[PDB]
């Protein structure tokens, strides 16, 4: 894709439109969460903290999910850095995208009216081949991740761990209103 | 493709021709609607609101359709931002392209005389594999999307939900005149 | 594979069979591997043939199958229930999915499993793809749910259990030993010697 | 697959089990309807008429559908030959399989209790490439086939053509009881 | 596919595959595409049947989408050469060379079943047209000669003008059994 | 390909050679007509109108054809914008390329002496799969497009619709002289 | 394909091609390959043994094939004592036309709508390797080209110069044109 | 392969079946396992008292397929003697050890390998599905070690150590371990 | 490939080496003639005419051939523009490359001593599939192109059309001396 | 690969390292000889002649061979331009690479001590398919090229044509010392 160039008035500085929005403390997570796309989010979050530790960071999420470890690098960076990270769901926040949406600062988690939010237990975090001993190890690691994600989700949503265990058993699709009632987001934007 | 470079008189500034048209508040949606192409539209819509919240934005659509969630990120951005988003159909506006065309500000939805506008119920928003329980969930989510799109279309067109349910059952191709009579567009441009 | 040839002794002469035709002569029908239109129709052809050879004698239906098509399995199932002779079922190796269904479909009191066999029951997967328009996907989703309910209902009947029990237990792949299948109600006895 | 061999008592004659059942006037249509599988059915129907024109022929159907022209070769052979062709649905009779099921002699069309019968308008009878003139021709031929199949179905079922046009619009799945009520079969066998 | 075996009663018993049994009754099937191999089997059967009985009719059952022109012409010339009349019957479909061979049956003995589909059209590629413009010219000329030959023989079969077949074979011309009868491709439509 | 850089004397400005020719109001349509290549032509046509609404735009066409909807986006832009769009055929103008050639301002449609111009009815505007009902819809849409293109061609050429229907039935190749006599172009350039 | 079985009264059950071989009919159908050519040779040798005096009927429906494979048939036809009559069904192209013309003079036939095509050979094998290897293979192909034109000219009672012109590019002939050319002697009708 | 005919005319494997010799050659599949079962059933009837000779040259295969053989061997009345030719690995070693105690043989240069099972089927889907398949694989692992330990007259703890990774044994080591009873020479 | 950068003394201007040679009025046609490579030649020829209509343009050809329509866009541009286009054969000028070589201004067509020039009738200008009617049309168009190319070649070479028809029947390879004697080039350069 | 950037002291000018070495009149031929890689060498040779017709050009060769026509474009350019072209073998000079090495100015052809020089008759200059008449033509053209290359090699090496015909029959590998004794190079560099 061709990324448009925009001019900032200050003299003038030419930006690509995403660098221009980063200047406004807007970080996008678009598409699958990968090591590379997650590390760019982390780099942007770290950079924005240095620019101004007190101002909010706006983390716009339009993602079907992705790697758990990659999503956790974002998650821990969001919680670590001093400035509040506000999260906004555009289009969809599914799987780790929903996790990172719910991970925003409480009171500053938003969704657009027709966005779709989906929460579910993790799938393969990696293949389970090799010997039964190797398969046992990877099955145990996946269960620990499953419990960790449900526990952190339950914390984000102010719900019991038992509720998240039921609700993430199979793909649980929610409207913005249902996500608000559930506790994944705080507000729904209109204008 | 090689994107031409044009010179803006002000000193001089060299733009690619799409960045030059963005300076005139023209945003293009060309080809399939994807997370990446939809997020560029959103980034441009957000940027243009900041530049001037009062001036109209011109959203030129030549698209066969694409992802619903990606199209909804555009749709909610169009409705959220203060400036009116005028929509123009070039070549075709099909599926989510027709939805976004109809989503323009009422009275400012345009089509060119020989453009083709097609509305239809959604197809797979994602595969339906796994167990019958998973297939049930995805079938239910697709039906909710189907109803949401028909409901929003009916609102755009000032028609009954029952009319959109009939008319989107199978691919419904319309000339610019038929789209105007239907309520998808307001005017047809000639000169 | 090369299927061995065996000689059946009759009066002053010998008939040469492949070993599976020889076992069919003893009223043994094998369902081995996936259930397909072709493998299911051979079972049906054998069941029909055996009923006529002797409507009163039991038929022995040996099952070693991971599952397969529901409609193909239902052609066997309805043939088993229709024909006059009792169809005894035996699980060798495994009876999974429609293989477990056909195992449980044997004549009550004559459903067997070998001691180390594995029996697995679960809700059906795709009976066919769900593409096309949302209207087509709705239709296929509804048909799959009707099949799901039909299979759980027939399973519950076979096992003398409540439909609610089969709905829980077939939600995800439910693996059972021969003893667990006997306690569940899928089989009646476990053979040893 | 290995087709078992069975011995007929008469001296003795060794048959494959399908030739043995043909001796009992049982003809199987299993799997897709193709030129080759349809011509075997025709060859068997012809052969059985010569053996005994007065005795019924039993046509066992377990088929997802197939070619219309191939199915029509069976259909016309069934109607032409003197002996009644009784039809039985095993597992499924879908598309042309349902057509041939309904084409059995009225009063002798059977289904097993858990069989599945599906009727629908035809899909591509052949690709529609080439020039718009060629596409027009193939579209017209497909519509003529569509009307012919609905008309013959309506005749088989003692229903109005308008009913079959509604009901074959999209895949219409029926239980044996629903097929009996519809008019596709006459009886449901149990024992 | 498994081809069933049937038993013929005679003076003893003989076991046939069902197609060899029908050949014994002078029924020759052309099913599926016309290829060198499928066409040569038809020719071998036509030659064999002439020798068995030169006076009795041969019944040539056609269910074919078309195929090679040269392969179809080997059948066509064999049909016309051998003494016994070759009656033709359309089952399912007779398209392209299948329709040609259907129309090539003995006049008065060309049949179709009521719901059969008969399609006539000009030939497509009889072979690729690559190489040099000189080679392409040659193959284009050969294809046009074949086109004219097929329309001329069709017009003869149908008792129509060559000009009519040239119009009607320009694009795929689908006909019901009734339309094929009116056109002149078949003589009768069977019902019972 | 490496696109040469040329220097414009004014100070100096370095252009790629196509941006340099755009500065002279020359727009190229080279190769297949796609959404992307058509939208660049539209962007250039819109840009040139803004630069000078009165001066002619020179639209150089060397194209085998392409998408109808993409070509129609160019076509409607050509007719909409105030400045005359002169069209020149280089090498070939086939299918939608011939349509856009004939769409130039009457009296300003040119071809080079050895160019090749080919007009024909459209092929598939999209596949015709699915159910016979879907195939009927797409066949009807293709016929409407066929009629629309012949009608607009007949208007461009000052011919009867009946003439274009004959002449576009199969690929109709024309020399520049034959295209001039037909009415697709007005003049043939030599020097 | 399923090859029908027929019963010969004498009973003996044959596949229909073995039944026609009993009548001294040998088929060459499809491409000429080492395997299909060797079956023709085996049948020609067998038939000479059964009766050295009776004609053999060699039915040809072939687009062409290998030259060496076709030459094994050709030399067998010329060697064995009984005349080999040749008939063109459908088509006789390339080596198929060569073998058609190779039939006994006066006994080369074609059916009325058959197509006969003669042309210079294409690659008898690839020409890779070094320029020295390419030179060798080019020379061998030219020798084959000359040999085929020379034998064709002999079959047709024409000058070598005529075959060199006429085989330059694919030369398609009707049965009548092949008869006038000299590839066949008669055209059968009934 | 062309299977020789020996003199009624038998193929050489049907001829050896007449001598109560059943071959398991190559991978254990549903189809190859069911032929062994069909042959074992057939031989029991031809003579319930005479030994059956089960010649094994197999790298392993499906557990469920191997268990159909295993249960048939234990069920039928006649003793099933087992002989290792070339190799008996994985389920092939299991079926070798499953022969009648005192009648399990190996040829001198044969190779016998025992190991825990690998995937009995893929582990995709949701973590809940992966948990189920991991549990089923562990139950199979324990069942195989338990039956192996019974065959070998060893503790379950010994088989759990020794099957952790591919454990290759000579015929002598397999005899000392308890997988076979004797080694044939002449 | 990495295209070297060279510095022009004037201040200094950095060019890629091909843009530097374009500044000297040298246009390269290297490799196959395609719509894209032909349009760059046309763009360069048009540009150079504007820079100086009187000075010669040097068109260096090292090409195996390519599309006829693409080559004709170059050919007509060469003949149209006022400045003489001198042509030089480097390595090879085959098929349309030989045509464009011979198309240079008479007296200014050059070849290097060990260059190879090959002339031949065209091959497929496009596939010949579809119906015999479509194949007839494409065969006729190819023959018209064949005659046009031989006629223009004969004009370039001052030979009879009959000579070019013989000589282009099969690939006709010529040394620079043979091409000079034939009439394809005027001179052979040495130093 | 990332091509390093180096700074030239003059103010400062940043070059990629190959453009920097071109400034020193060093032209590299690395890897296979293709139309594109050969034309860059030609462009560089032409450029360097213009910069200084009298100074030597250093042509560094590390090439396994390639196209003959492409190599001949270099060869004729080397011989045409006024400045001597010195050639140096690095790593290897095989096939046309050895030809171009031997083509350097007599007395200025160099090789590094452990370089490998291989001479051989050409392979396929293009495939030999089609008809025996086409194969004859291509075989004749290949033989003419073979003779031309041996003749030019013999001239370069001051040997008889008969010697090169023997020695190029099969791949003839030479050390730098053997190439010097043969006559392919004049000197071997050490320090």
């Amino acid at each position: 894709y061709l990324v448009p160039t925009v001019i900032e008035q200050s003299g003038e500085r030419a930006f690509d439109i995403y660098s221009r929005l980063l200047k406004e403390r807007i970080v996008f997570l678009v598409g699958p969460v990968t090591d590379e796309s997650a590390n760019l989010v982390v780099a942007q979050l770290l950079f924005l903290e240095s620019e101004n530790p007190d101002k909010d960071i706006f983390f716009y999420i339009n993602s079907p999910g992705g790697s758990v470890t990659a999503g956790m690098s974002i998650y821990d960076t969001m919680n670590f850095i001093k400035p509040d990270v506000s999260t906004l769901c555009l289009g969809q926040a599914a799987s780790m995208g929903a996790f990172l949406l719910s991970a925003g600062e409480k009171g500053k988690r938003f969704a657009l009216p027709n966005s779709r939010i989906m929460i579910h237990q993790p799938l393969i975090s990696g293949g389970l081949g090799g010997q039964a001993s190797d398969i046992e190890i990877h099955a145990r690691e996946l269960l620990k991740i499953k419990e960790k994600l449900n526990r952190l989700m339950a914390k984000h949503c102010d719900r019991d761990l038992a509720d998240l265990e039921r609700d993430t058993d199979r793909d649980n699709f929610m409207s913005a209103e249902e996500a608000k009632e559930y506790g994944l987001i705080d507000q729904i934007l209109e204008n």
